[PDB]
């Protein structure tokens, strides 16, 4: 049999974890045992960035990644989750099957990473902080954690905070030790990581409707048979639809779970938060093609 390790940062029982189990079961079933996934939640194989490195070098790994992270390699991918670019997961899904996207995925393949599935719904990212945040000025001097992603570092800087890059597994002790004052993620990820134990203000900035790729190194992926590849990709499509079902009410459920555990939920000045990123989306990523955000904003509109 062909064993593949699946890596992500989410805790057991979270939507992404349930989706990966769905994917694993389906691949095992369709391949009659020839393809098996072994799941590694909670960053067990290492940090998200570290695992991408292991994959690129040929490890038998499929790992969640991030478009904002992948923009180190193919810059234009980073616009997919650019702040406030679209409120619609469905329109993003369409974008992620467009020729504009295909060409970027083909570019990434030549840099030794392959996107197997591009459009897993991860959820709507919100700030979780020690003190309430309702407008950008409230982030003044606040050390807000971001993952290793150029897109989110620049977004949090534009929003008014002090972006502090760190791996997901270091966030909880970072909050507890006072190294950082908050982070951002979807409710299901904030609840799963128990970050509510050390940061009790959920501020509904809703800055990213986050789409997730799962990727493998081209040097491992290309040495799979075409038949194995197709089983994995066919199954991944069903996994996306299944996860869409999981996430539909899971984000509200987690919102309620957060409140029950003592988190205060703050509405924010959304027009002020959207305004705060107007410069950064236009000229803050000099490596982007000219007018990329507005181009994609508009593509998303034909949908
Ligand atoms: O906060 C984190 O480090 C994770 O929740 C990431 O945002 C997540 O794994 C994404 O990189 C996946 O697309
Ligand atoms: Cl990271």
């Amino acid at each position: 049999e062909t064993e593949i390790m699946v890596a992500y940062g989410n805790q057991p029982g979270e939507p992404i974890d349930k989706a990966m189990h769905f994917w694993a079961d389906k691949v095992k079933e369709k391949s009659n045992g020839d393809i098996v996934f072994k799941l590694f939640p909670s960053s067990q194989l290492g940090s998200e960035t570290e695992v991408l490195e292991q994959a690129k070098f040929g490890a038998n790994i499929i790992t969640i990644s991030d478009y904002g992270a992948l923009m180190d390699i193919v810059p234009d991918l980073g616009v997919i989750n650019a702040p406030y670019i679209s409120q619609s997961f469905e329109k993003k899904s369409k974008l992620l099957h467009s020729d504009w996207f295909k060409d970027l995925s083909d570019k990434l393949d030549q840099h030794d990473i392959h996107i197997i599935v591009p459009d897993v719904i991860y959820g709507t990212r919100h700030l979780l902080t020690k003190k309430p945040v309702t407008k950008p000025s409230d982030l003044k001097g606040m050390k807000v954690r971001v993952q290793h992603s150029r897109l989110f570092l620049q977004t949090i800087n534009a929003m008014g905070g002090v972006p502090t890059p760190m791996s997901l597994s270091d966030v909880y002790p970072g909050l507890s030790e006072g190294i950082i004052d908050g982070l951002e993620n979807p409710t299901v990820v904030l609840f799963g990581g128990k970050f509510f134990e050390v940061a009790k203000n959920l501020n509904l900035t809703a800055h990213t409707k986050h789409m997730s790729p799962f990727v493998a190194g081209t040097a491992f992926w290309n040495n799979l048979t075409p038949e194995q590849q197709k089983i994995i990709v066919d199954a991944s499509r069903e996994m996306v639809t299944y996860g869409g079902g999981l996430i539909e009410q899971a984000e509200n459920e987690a919102l309620e779970n957060l409140k029950k555990a003592g988190v205060t939920v703050n509405d924010v000045d959304l027009p002020a938060f959207e305004a705060s990123v107007a410069d950064v989306i236009s000229t803050g990523f000099p490596e982007w093609s000219p007018n990329l955000y507005k181009n994609v904003q508009e593509k998303l509109s034909q949908f």
